[PDB]
């Protein structure tokens, strides 16, 4: 009865984002996505700690979905019979029925199809929300992601100038609550159900054991470092479904930042550190001016260095000695 | 010596707000309020946990006081002889003498009358502040509320368009610190004085046992759900006197949000989640587009689902299938 | 090879700031600063608790450095042979090499000279960042400060009006993690190295034992209270290198606030409480309207009253009874 063109999207695993246009001359479409729920035991640190994860599409965070204002987003959610619990999905971008949660509850072996219209621009969290105490548990187990709703004319700086990014990365931050046993070692469990009681007691004390980007300590380092070149404008979309974060690009800045993540508001300029409110996504863009390694962290440094929340960028290009120079290398005090 | 008309206001218990005009053609007046302090033992959860509360007017939060810019606010504070401690009041809206705290200290059996001029627009916290370690203790025991200072021309969106609300609710969030005994059960006490030592040890660890709206788990649910109709513009004023909050309307948005709560600043538009800094009030307005149940939470979901911080709205009207529709109900995976 | 005038600055201990111009007709210069690292055991509370501090120039926070946009900042960092650890410096104001950290690592007995161009206006954190788990440890041990980069035309309100301050204070907030022994008393250590293991276990639980301004409970009270007069416009620069803060002037307001601390963005007006994101500095200006004592706190009141985070201002001048008056002094309830 809704007669618009349909467009399928192939989702990609974070931190990458599926191909999309920024400004577009296409009119509204129905954009179709499929998410499949996967419950699974995963390793979250280099010491081999395990965790009962629950995920959209097998990843933490779930994939970024990108559409334009006025599109209709049609999502098929699938809960395979290999899963043990009911799940649903709530989009913060959507209007009514608890963001879709009241219409998408599915047992193992079931699927559902929800359509919502993208009336509000920005980046938005989506997450599972099955009811009661299950809501935080599914979220901190990894069932969250984000959706970016672009203006049809693309991003602007609030003073009439277009802002175009050369690439976009999605960094999903996850607070994790892994109980310890009497000796002080992290416990492992055979099922999410068995993890539940001990995990809930710890959750209610509000202190995470780990805070990670892309699901694991070191996920966005080494071979999997983010990349750019001097002169490239990079958009970083950052979500946190449950707890605040304070992103910071070490050696860089946020040239244009939407910290509340909504493109109806002009961005702030020239930030050192920005703030992502728990239950929200934000976006920052930076044009790289210098080559080398940058670290992207939450600037609670204990969380960054000791609990897992650090990514790297490797940037290629030519060093600018006007911006920064070692005048005198380390030497003995005269 | 100040010769203006006087107007008495009858305060009402939150989440309701006393009757007031938005835009007004009245000039400045002296607006007169009375607050009576009540210390009392209250039940804060459905398991029957008790708490030594200290309150303005018998409620947590204290009532919302509404005036216009340039009014003089004259408050009579009364500390009846049935109370055991000295109290005072500090308004964040007021200028000088620690917001009035240095002029309003009263023992049981005493009253005081303070007048302050409302020179700054917005929503503002008020709270008891008797001195030293007593300050946090009285605040987290429930002695806080808010005052809304409207522009004489009412609210605007910062682009010259009037914003008028059809109704306003006041949601006061309270972090509570209830000690546990050796077995792990919540302790009960005979007086606020006796609760003091154990409560202070726990407070300094910074983790609340409960986080509640309107004084109790479930206070704004069931028969006491907030209400609206499709098409109504509702203002939600949210205060937190001690600890940050991240309000979120599940299934809705903040169409216009003053997250720092001050109407000299234009509102932000189209937010999913906003942030109320500890020691502040903010305000968000939303026009309901869909009927059904909405939940208003802090989007730390552990706090929302497990520690008490969830309210409901029941919205009447007609479902809009253009905004959202279940394309295919839950069914077996083909 | 860079041929500009050189200007030496003599740094002063916080909360004071070295002499500088707001608006200037000078062109770019190379401004030269020297920081000397001092590791030392210090007393942080009135009960005599000690702490293994690590500092720039012997103070917590390190001194505020003030320059103008387009200046080149040339810093000599000195790590004397009396220190035990390597140190470096990272400026959030600077571009490349992890803010300078990758170019400034020095062992005891060494110095280094870094130059960076001040391309972004605002207030910015600087801090030590030696690598890995050392990063949070050096920061929460006291190795942080701030640098203010002014526009050449001085500050403005975003509507074309100049904002000039009559004085500026720098308040550095420090979260400290002091372990307790079995009896429940704070432990003392002989070296930062020996403090490391116990301090790290406590840090990772994320709850500070103390939160202080200027290095010590009560540092900015009594004889060392901040001062102003009625009619004076005072700028307060506030930094927090690791953990969020929510500054509030009790009895006053923030007339003009840059809470993200960056002068490319217009200030917000008329705030009660503002928010400093961990890893950032912000700035607020207020014109005092009333004499007397004001307290400047973080409005987590437990932190303010019980953990150390309270400063005082003593303001001289004439009381304005129009703004506030005690109509009726405390008296028996009729
Ligand atoms: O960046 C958004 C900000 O820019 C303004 C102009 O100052 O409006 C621009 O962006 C709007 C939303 O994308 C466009 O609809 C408008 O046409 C464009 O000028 C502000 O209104 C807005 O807050
Ligand atoms: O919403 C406040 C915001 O709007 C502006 C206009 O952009 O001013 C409007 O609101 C002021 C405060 O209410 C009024 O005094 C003014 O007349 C009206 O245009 C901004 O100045 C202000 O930040
Ligand atoms: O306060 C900064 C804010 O003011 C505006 C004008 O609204 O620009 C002013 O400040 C700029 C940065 O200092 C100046 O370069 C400009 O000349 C001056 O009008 C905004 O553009 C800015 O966000
Ligand atoms: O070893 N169990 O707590
Ligand atoms: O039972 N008292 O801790
Ligand atoms: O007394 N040592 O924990
Ligand atoms: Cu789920
Ligand atoms: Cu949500
Ligand atoms: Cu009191
Ligand atoms: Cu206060
Ligand atoms: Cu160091
Ligand atoms: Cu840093």
């Amino acid at each position: 009865d809704l007669k618009l063109p349909r467009q399928k999207v192939e989702l990609v695993a974070p931190p990458f984002v599926h191909a999309h246009e920024q400004a577009t001359k296409q009119g509204p479409k129905i954009v179709e996505f499929k998410l499949t729920i996967e419950e699974k035991k995963v390793v979250i640190d280099e010491k081999g700690t395990t965790f009962q994860a629950m995920t959209f599409n097998g990843s933490m965070p779930g994939p970024l979905m990108v559409v334009h204002e006025g599109d209709y987003v049609e999502t098929t959610l699938v809960n395979p019979a290999t899963n043990t619990m009911p799940h649903n999905i709530d989009f913060h971008s959507a209007t009514g029925a608890l963001g879709g949660g009241a219409l998408t509850l599915i047992n193992p072996g079931e699927q559902v199809v929800l359509r919502w219209k993208a009336t509000k621009t920005g980046v938005f969290v989506y997450h599972c929300a099955p009811g009661g105490p299950m809501i935080p548990w599914h979220v901190v187990s990894g069932m969250n992601g984000a959706v970016m709703v672009l203006p049809r004319d693309g991003l602007n700086d609030g003073k009439g100038h277009a802002l175009k990014y050369d690439k976009v990365y999605y960094v999903g931050e996850q607070d994790m609550y892994v109980p310890r046993d009497e000796k002080g070692n992290f416990k492992s469990y055979d099922s999410p159900g068995e993890a539940f009681t001990d995990t809930e007691e710890m959750m209610k004390k509000l202190i995470p054991s780990h805070v990670v980007f892309n699901g694991k300590v070191g996920a966005l380092t080494g071979k999997n470092a983010l990349t750019a070149n001097v002169g490239e404008n990079v958009l970083i979309v950052h979500s946190q479904a449950n707890r605040d974060s304070r992103p910071h690009l070490i050696g860089g800045h946020g040239d244009y930042v939407w910290e509340t993540g909504k493109f109806g508001n002009a961005p702030e300029v020239g930030l050192e550190t920005w703030f992502i409110r728990g239950g929200s996504a934000g976006a920052a863009m930076y044009k790289f001016m210098q080559p080398g390694i940058y670290a992207y962290v939450t600037h609670n440094l204990i969380e960054a260095a000791d609990l897992c929340a650090t990514a790297h960028f490797k940037v290629e290009g030519k060093w600018n000695d006007d911006l920064m120079t070692q005048v005198k290398a380390p030497a003995e005090i005269p």
